């Protein structure tokens, strides 16, 4: 069995690697990488997302969000509370103000200690989930606006068309801006290109320990988890790794620099940080060997999670016992 310790792997396509994008998921599968849950890919030299970054001000953040936190430092919820439209512009100078920018730090080690020591007396201001893309139409590798869709995979392994499109989303981040820790909707891979500025540190549960996690989950957030048996999906409860370690969860850590690619795989739980103001792009996707995970992913199904468009597809092929609650706390 490859990789049987779940490590984070890394790699380095060469150009002529970089052309087909399934067939390196699947040769990075075939050394073991999804065991962990996440692998890094370093794009070969050759390789570039767009000429420059220097004509994105003007893009809108619609809906910043401040991220409040309740709890204690290494066991927290956070909740996004709304804030008025800004230019990206606009928001890299706020990132960079007295009162939201990275401290004076040694190394990625240090800003850790940092993240978890202060995190929750602080709440930085987030763009998420704006759909967009910044690729050039004309990079023709690992261009995340131009792969297959998930609706068009589910019709080539199973034979149903299905409605429901699949495009990319822009994150505007700063320091101490936080993803808490989930797996994607209907327990999909997803991709995740740093196109500038600061690096973001990760964290990972293998996801064939996943259900470890879910169980000290449910320990650490017990009025969460009465409410809905799959809390996770509302993205909003964090936990160290200290906090980890004392619980004899397994996970790993790594931090992405821009230029970099992640990849997180079905099932696989993660969570991180933003070290200071930076852009990113990602979108989920699928493989064959997804679809058995979609069909036994949990739902949340009491209203917080409420999901894309898209998803009402997915629960109704792949769970159709499931399908009538889940389309309920949708309603
Ligand atoms: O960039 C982000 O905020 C974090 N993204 C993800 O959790 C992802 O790509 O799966
Ligand atoms: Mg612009
Ligand atoms: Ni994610
Ligand atoms: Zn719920």
């Amino acid at each position: 069995a490859q990789n049987p310790n779940c490590n984070i792997m890394i790699f380095h396509p060469t150009k002529e690697e970089f052309n087909d994008f399934d067939k390196y998921i699947a040769y990075m599968e075939s050394q073991g990488a999804h065991r962990a849950g996440l692998a890094k890919i370093i794009p070969p030299k050759e390789w570039k997302a767009r000429e420059t970054y220097d004509n994105i001000s003007e893009i809108l953040i619609a809906t910043p969000l401040q991220q409040v936190a309740s709890g204690r430092a290494g066991v927290f919820t956070q909740y996004h509370k709304k804030k008025k439209a800004m230019t990206v512009g606009e928001y890299r100078h706020l990132a960079n103000s007295k009162k939201y920018q990275t401290p004076p730090h040694q190394n990625f080690e240090d800003l850790e200690r940092k993240y978890w020591k202060n995190r929750i007396y602080n709440s930085p201001i987030y763009g998420a989930d704006i759909s967009g893309s910044l690729f050039d139409e004309n990079t023709k590798q690992w261009n995340l606006g131009h792969l297959g869709t998930i609706q068009d995979l589910l019709e080539k392994e199973c034979g149903v068309v299905i409605e429901g499109v699949n495009t990319p989303y822009l994150y505007f981040g700063m320091w101490k801006t936080t993803f808490a820790w989930h797996t994607e909707d209907m327990d999909l891979y997803s991709i995740n290109y740093l196109h500038l500025g600061e690096p973001k540190t990760w964290y990972v549960v293998p996801p064939e320990h996943g259900q470890r996690l879910e169980r000290l989950a449910r320990e650490l957030f017990p009025g969460s988890s009465r409410g809905c048996g799959a809390f996770l999906r509302h993205k909003v409860a964090l936990i160290s790794p200290t906090v980890l370690k004392e619980n004899g969860i397994p996970f790993n850590r790594i931090t992405q620099e821009a230029g970099e690619f992640m990849v997180t795989f079905p099932y696989g739980y993660h969570a991180g940080f933003n070290h200071g103001f930076n852009c990113a792009e990602a979108i989920n996707f699928a493989t064959p060997r997804w679809i058995d995970y979609g069909k036994m992913a949990s739902q949340c199904s009491c209203g917080e999670a409420r999901v894309t468009f898209s998803m009402d597809a997915f629960v109704r092929i792949l769970q159709p016992e499931r399908y009538d609650l889940w389309k309920r706390g949708q309603d």
